[PDB]
C-alpha cells in the first residue's frame, strides 16, 4: 500500500538527502525552466504612473531527478501547497515589478504536482503592478506595448535558463476585457538576456500590444471641442457690421477652449513633447482665436466720402462673406489631413 | 472523565496519524464541500475601479472521517480557532479577489466545530474587494450583476467539489443597506466550473443583482440640467426683435451645459460607448445650442420696402411665436420617449 | 523567597496543566467577561465612506480559577505583555471593524495583571475604523449615532457572555475634542445579542451620540449663499424699466448658485434622498431664478395709446415696486420656517 | 582571551538566570529611564488630518545590574541589534502615535551597547505620524505647538519612570528645514503623568513650537485678493454717470471673490470658528460687494427741473467723488488695524 | 568529491564557530565595505512630498576570513539566498529612506557568492522613497540634486567603514529614462561622515543631478499664458474711443490670468519664496491688468471747446497710438531679460 503519509516524508526529508538549497543537476548543465502565464485580471493601466496591474497564474516546469518516484502507482501527485517550502524552486522575479504580492486568502494560492520522471508544475497566483513606459506621441490613437520580463536574480545563465513552452505560452481568461484598451491577440515572445557586472542572467519577456478604445475620446474631447469651434462661427451672421455681442461671443468661446484644453491633459503625465490631442486642442484654439481676431479687423476697418462711403463698407462686408465661408473650408481641409495622419499609424 | 486537554491532542497529533497534508477519503471520491456566506458589510461599489468591497462569514462543511469521536459524550466541539492550523481545510479562493484579507483583531476571527460523525463547520471572517465588470449602457437606471466565485486552486474536480447547501446559501445582515444601490432578494446560485491546461477545477458562484437608487441623480444631474434647459427658453420673451442680452443669455447657458456635462461623467470610467446619462446631457446640449442658434436666424433676418417693411418683420416674429412654443413641445415629446425606453429596461 | 523567574513558569507551563486552548470553568457556566473602553483619539468621521477612526484601550476582566496564586505575597502581578500568548483570552471582535490593527511600536501596547483570586485585567491599544451608517436627512444639523459592538466570533452564548461593568464603562481622554462634532456625554450601553444559523453569540454595544458643529456651515454654505440671494435683489433698483445689465446680473447670479450648489455636496455620499442643505440650496436657487424670470415679465410687458401710454408703463413699474419688496418678505417668511423646523429636531 | 562567541551567551542565556520578562531591581525602586531623541526628518505637517510625520532616533538609558561584566577588558560593547530580543526593554509608546513603524531595510535599524556598570543605550529609528490638535484662529500667522509624549503602557509609576537627560534632550539634524514652518529652537520638556482607572503611568513629553512661513500666503491669498479689491475701484472712473460696464465690472469682481474665497479654505479642516484668513477674505468681499452696491445708488439716483436739473446730477457726482476716495481710506485704515492685531500675537 | 550538502553546513553551522553576531576581524581594523548600486527604475519624483522613488540593486563587498575555503575546487559559490540569514552582513541603511522595502515575489530578490579568499558579494533589490529637499527658486528651469546616503546605524567608524569601489560605483539601466527629468551622467561620490552623541558613523552618498524637461511647461504654462497676453492687446484696435466691449475684453482676460495663475502652482509645495514661474505669471498679470487700467484712462479722459474739441480727443488717441505699440515693446524687452537670466543658471 505505502500510505501517503510516509511517502511524502520519504521524498523531501532527511532520507534521500534532498537539499532544497542546491539546484538540480549540480555541477552540470543549466536547469531548463519552461514558463507560461494565465491572465485572470488585466487593467488599471495608469499613465500618471505609467504602470499596469495584472493578475496571473505563473506556471513553471523544470526537471529535478531527485524528485523521481516509482514506488507509487499513479502518474501524478498534486500535493499540498505547504510542500512548496521544501523543494527547489527557481528564483524568478519580474524585472519591472514596481510592487507585487502573493494571495493567501483561505490558503496560499499555490499549486504543485510532480510527474513520475521528475517534472514539476508550479502554478502560483500573483498580482503585479508592472512598469511600462508609455509612448504618448499620437495619444488617443496610440498602440502601447507594455511588457513583463521574467529574469533570474541569483543564478547565472550557466546555471538556470528560462524558456517559453511551445504550446500556448500566454493564455487569457475566457471573457477578459479592458475598460479602455483591447488586448490584441498576437503576443510576442522574445529573449531579453541580461548582462550585469555580476555576470549574465536568463531573461524572457512577453510583449502585450494594447490599443486604445478611441470611443471615449470622441465623446469628451473631440465632439465637445467641435461645437465650440462652431460657436466661434456664430460671430459672423450677427448684424453684419459690428456689436458688443461679437466680442462677447468671441471672448467666451476662447475662454472655454483654454479651460477645456487644460482639462484635456488633466489626467496625463507631464511629458515633454507634443502629443496628438494637443495639436487638435491647439488648432481648435486658433479658429476660435481667429474669429475674435477676425472681428478686430472689420470693426477697425469700418470705423475708418462723397461716393467712397458706400464702397467703404464693402471693404468690410467683403471680408465677412469670405470669413463666413473661408473658415469652414480650412477646418475641413485640416480635419481630413489630421485623421489620415493618425489612422495611417 | 477524559479531560479536554488530552482529548484535543489525541485527535490531531502524532497519535492516530492525522496528516493535514492529505485530504479526506484519499484515493476515493471527491471531498464534497458545501458552502454558504453571511454578509456583514456590503458596499463601496466603485466604478473607477469596477470593484466592490464585501465583508462575509464564509462557512464551509465537508466530512473528514479521521475526525470522528465517540469517547466524548456531547454532540459538538466548538474548538479553539488556533486549532485550524492542524486540520485539513479546502483551499478555496475567490477567483476575482483583487485583494482580500483576514481579520485578526483581539483574536483570529475564525470558528471551528466538529460533529461526532466527522462533519466540519469552518466559519471565517473575510474582507474582499471583488471585481465585477460594470455594464454602464443605461447608466443611472442600470442593474449591475456583480458576482463572487469560489474556485479551488490546487485540487482538481475529481478530488474536491464545491456546492451550495440547500437551506439558505446566502444570508444577509438584518438591516444591511447600501448608500447607492439596493441588493435585490433573489440571489442566483449557479456553477462556474473551470478548465485550464492543468485540468478542471471546482467552481460555484453567487450572483448579486444590484440596482441603483436613481434618486440621487434626479437631484444633481437631471433637475439641475432641466433648469438651464428653461433659461435657454428665457431668450425668447425679451424685446421680441433683438438685443445683446439674448446672445449673452444664450452664450452663458451653453457654457453651463458644457461644464455641467463634463462634471456629469467626472466620476466614471472612460468607457468607449455612449451611456444613458450622455444622450440626456447631449439632447439638453442641443436645445441650449439651438436657442443661441435660433437667435442667429432672427437677428440675421431682421437686418436684411414701401409696403414690405411691415411684413418683413413678420418674417421674423412669425419665428419667435413658433420657436417660443415649438421647443417646449419637442423637449416634452423627447422627454417622454426617453424615460419609457429606460423604465422598460 | 520564590523568585519571579520560577513563579512565572510555574503558573503557565507544563506544570499545573494550564491549557490556553480551553476556556475557564469548562463544562460549566459561561465566562462572564466585563468590558470597558478608554478613548484616546476619536475623529476622522468620514462620510464618503460612512465610517470613523477611533483609538481605544480595550480593557477586559474575567475569572480564570487556574490562574489563582497564594505562594506570592502581594495582591497583583502586572506582568510581561509577552505573557499574553500563553493565557486564555476571549475572542472579542468588533462586528463592524472595517479595518483594525494593534500597535507594536517599541513593544506590544498590551497590559496584563492577575489578582490573587484569579481575576484578569487585559488592556490593549487598538485603532478601529468603525462603520456607522450616517442618516443625513437634516444634514448640517444632524445628530449621528455611530456605534461599536463587541461580539464573540467562536464561542456561543452558553460559553462566553460579555457585559459592561457598572463603574464607568466608557471613559474619554481628558481634553478629547473633535474637529467637526462634539461627543455628547451620555453614552448608551445596550445589548445586541446575535443569532446566526451557527447559534447565538454574545454582543454588547456602546452608542456614541455625535453632533455637528454647525459653525463651519454658517461660513461657507449659508452666508455665501445668502449674499448671492441679495445680488439677485440688485436687479431691481437699476433703471426702473430695462437694460442688458439686469439680464447680465440675473444670468451671473444663477451661474454662481448652480456652481455653488454643486460644491455644496462636493464631499458627501450620493444618498438617494433630499437632505437639509439641499432645500436651502434649492430655495435660494428659486429666488435667483425668479429675479431673472421676473425681469422677463417687465421687459416683455413694457415692449407691448393717446392716454393709455402713461398708464401702460404703470402696468410695469407697479410690478417692480412689489417685486422689490415682495421678495424680501417671502425669503424672510421661509427663512424663519426653515430654522424652526431643524432647530426643533 | 575569552572570545566574544562565548561571552555573549554567558550574559543572556540560561546561565546567570537573565529573565527578560522581569524588569531590573525587582521588588525595589522604579527603573529610571532617561530618554532623548534625534530628529532626522520632520514635516508633512498636515491639517486635513491634524497630524505630522517625524523620523527620530529614540535613545534610552536605564541600569540593569544583571548586565554587569568584569571579565571583558574594554569599556563598551556595541552589540548585534539581533541581541535586542533577549534583554529587558522598557515598553515605551507614543501616546498619540496615530501610526508608527520601525525600519528594517538591510537590517533592523537598531543599536545596543552596554557599559561595564550595567548602563544600556538603546537607539532605534522610528517613523511616527503624531497627532497634534491645530489651533487655527489666527491661521496664516499661527504658532502651533505640536507635542509627542512618551508614556508607559504596562508598568505603573512605581515600577518604571521616564526622564529627559540634562545634556541636550532633543537634538535636531544639522540642516533640517521645513517646507512651510520653522522649528523654533527652544523645545519644552515637561511632565505629563497619566492617571487611569488601572493606576498611574510615567509620561514625559516634548513640545515643538512650529511657526508658519507666512511668505507663501502673501503670494496666493493676500496679493491676489488685493488686486481684485482694486478692480472694484475701477468701476468709478468710467463715464462718471452710468454704463452696463460698471455693473459688468462689479458683477465679475464679486464672482472672483466668491470663487477665490472658497479656494482659500480648499485645504483646511472644517473648523467651527472664524479664522484669520476668513475676516480678510470677508472684508475684501465687502469692498467688492459695496462697489456693485455703490453703483446701485448712483444709477438709481440719476434716473429720478427748470433749475434743479443741473444740481440733480450733482447729487450723484458728489457721491462718486467721495466713494472714489472714501474707499481707499477705509481699506487702508482697516488694513493697518488688521496686521497690528496679528503681528502682536 | 565533498558534495555541496555537507560543504554548506561545514561553513556556517556549529562547526568552525562562525558567529554571525560578531563582525570580521574582531578587535582589529574596521571592516572595509565597498558599495555600488545598479538603478533599475528611477522616477516618481514628487514635490508635494519632496521625495523620489528609486529601485536599485545594492551590491556590497567586504572580507570575512572565516568564510575562506580551499576544499572546494572552483573560484566562486553563488549560493542560496536563504543563506543570507546565517552570515555577517553590514547594517547599511539609507539615512533618508522615508520608506523602503525588499521584494519577495517568487523568492527573496537576493544574491550571495563567496570567493575563495573570503570576499563577499551581496546584491539585494530594494525600493526606496528617498527624501531630497527641492530648491524651487528658478522652478521650470531648476537643476535638482537629490541624494541617497548609505550610513551605518550601529557600528562606529572604527568598526565598519563604507567606500565606493573605483570601477563604476553607480551604473544605470540600459534605456532608463524619466517622465519629466533627465538624469545627467556625472554622478558625484563624496563622503558624508556622521557625528552623533553616540559616536561617529560611516557614511557615503551619491549625488544625482536631475534636470527638468522644460518642454512640458512651454505647452501649458508659457504658451497658454502668452495668448491671453495678446488678447489683452485686442482691447486697443476696437472703436478707437470707447465701448463696453473693451471693459468686457479687459475684465475677462484678467479673470483667466487669476485662474490660470492659481492653476500654475496647483501641484507644488507651499514654499515661502517667489519661484521662477511666479514672476512670469505675475508680469503677464500686469500687462493684462494694465490694459483694463489703460482703458480707464482714455474713457475717463474722453468724457472730460470752440476749437479745443478736436484737439481734446487727440489727447486720447495719442494714447492709443502709443499704448498699442508701447506694450509689445516692453513685453519683448522683459521677455528677453527673463530667459537670459534663467538660461544663464
Ligand atoms: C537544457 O537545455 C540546453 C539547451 O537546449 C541543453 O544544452 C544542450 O545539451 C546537449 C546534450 O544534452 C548538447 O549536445 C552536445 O553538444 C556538443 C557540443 O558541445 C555536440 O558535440 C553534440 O551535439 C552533443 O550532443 C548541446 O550542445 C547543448 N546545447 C546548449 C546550447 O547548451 C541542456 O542539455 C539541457 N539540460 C537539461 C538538463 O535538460
Ligand atoms: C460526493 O458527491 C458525489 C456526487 O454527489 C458522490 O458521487 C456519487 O457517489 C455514489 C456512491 O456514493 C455513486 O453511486 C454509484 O454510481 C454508480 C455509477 O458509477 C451506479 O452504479 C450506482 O448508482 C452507485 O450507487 C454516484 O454515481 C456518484 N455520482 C457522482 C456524480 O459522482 C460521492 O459519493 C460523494 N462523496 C462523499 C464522500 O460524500
Ligand atoms: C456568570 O453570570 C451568570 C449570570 O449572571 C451566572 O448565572 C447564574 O448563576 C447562578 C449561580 O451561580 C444561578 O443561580 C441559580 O439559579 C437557579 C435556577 O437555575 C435557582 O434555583 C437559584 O437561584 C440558583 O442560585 C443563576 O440562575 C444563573 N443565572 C443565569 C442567568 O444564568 C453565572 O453563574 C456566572 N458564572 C460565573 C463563573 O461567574
Ligand atoms: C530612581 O530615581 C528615584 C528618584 O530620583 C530614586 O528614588 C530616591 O531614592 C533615594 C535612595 O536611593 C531616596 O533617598 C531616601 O529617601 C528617604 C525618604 O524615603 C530619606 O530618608 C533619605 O533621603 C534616603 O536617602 C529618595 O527618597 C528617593 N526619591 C524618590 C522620589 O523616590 C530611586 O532610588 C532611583 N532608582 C534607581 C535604581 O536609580
Ligand atoms: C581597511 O582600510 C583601512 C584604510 O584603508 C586600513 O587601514 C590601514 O591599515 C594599514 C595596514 O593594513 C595601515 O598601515 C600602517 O599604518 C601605520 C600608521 O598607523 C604606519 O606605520 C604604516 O604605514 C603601517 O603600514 C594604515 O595606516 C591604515 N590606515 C588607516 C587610515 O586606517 C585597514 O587596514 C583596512 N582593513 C582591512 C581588513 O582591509
Amino acid at each position: 500500500p505505502m500510505p501517503p503519509s510516509e511517502f511524502l516524508d520519504k521524498l523531501m526529508g532527511k532520507v534521500s538527502g534532498y537539499d532544497a538549497r542546491i539546484r538540480p543537476n549540480f555541477k552540470g548543465p543549466p536547469v531548463n525552466v519552461t514558463c507560461n502565464i494565465f491572465i485572470n485580471s488585466f487593467g488599471s493601466i495608469a499613465e500618471t504612473t505609467m504602470d499596469y496591474r495584472v493578475n496571473i497564474f505563473l506556471r513553471q516546469q523544470w526537471n529535478d531527478p531527485r524528485l523521481a518516484y516509482s514506488e507509487y502507482p499513479d502518474d501524478s501527485l498534486d500535493l499540498d501547497p505547504s510542500m512548496l517550502d521544501s523543494i527547489w524552486k527557481p528564483d524568478l522575479f519580474f524585472a519591472n515589478e514596481k510592487g507585487a504580492n502573493f494571495h493567501e486568502v483561505t490558503t496560499d494560492n499555490k499549486l504543485l504536482r510532480i510527474s513520475k520522471n521528475g517534472n514539476v508544475l508550479y502554478s502560483i497566483r500573483i498580482t503585479l503592478v508592472l512598469a511600462c513606459p508609455m509612448d504618448l506621441k499620437n495619444f488617443p490613437m496610440d498602440v502601447q506595448t507594455c511588457i513583463m520580463q521574467l529574469e533570474s536574480f541569483g543564478y547565472t545563465m550557466n546555471d538556470l535558463i528560462f524558456e517559453w513552452d511551445e504550446k500556448g505560452a500566454v493564455q487569457v481568461a475566457d471573457g477578459l476585457t479592458l475598460p479602455q484598451f483591447i488586448l490584441k491577440e498576437e503576443k510576442d515572445l522574445r529573449y531579453c538576456t541580461k548582462h550585469y557586472n555580476t555576470g549574465k542572467f536568463t531573461c524572457i519577456e512577453a510583449r502585450f500590444h494594447l490599443e486604445r478604445q478611441m470611443g471615449y475620446y470622441l465623446i469628451q474631447m473631440y465632439i465637445p471641442s467641435l461645437l465650440i469651434v462652431i460657436l466661434s462661427w456664430v460671430s459672423f451672421w450677427i448684424n453684419m457690421d459690428a456689436a458688443p455681442a461679437r466680442v462677447g461671443l468671441g471672448i467666451t468661446t476662447v475662454l472655454t477652449m483654454t479651460t477645456q484644453s487644460s482639462g484635456s491633459r488633466a489626467s496625463l503625465p507631464k511629458v515633454s513633447y507634443v502629443k496628438a490631442i494637443d495639436i487638435w486642442m491647439a488648432v481648435c484654439l486658433l479658429f476660435v482665436f481667429s474669429a475674435l481676431l477676425e472681428y478686430a479687423a472689420v470693426n477697425f476697418i469700418a470705423r475708418q466720402v462723397e461716393e467712397m462711403r458706400k464702397l467703404f463698407i464693402s471693404r468690410a462686408k467683403r471680408i465677412d462673406t469670405v470669413s463666413r465661408v473661408a473658415f469652414p473650408l480650412v477646418f475641413l481641409i485640416f480635419n481630413i489631413f489630421y485623421w489620415i495622419t493618425y489612422k495611417i499609424i
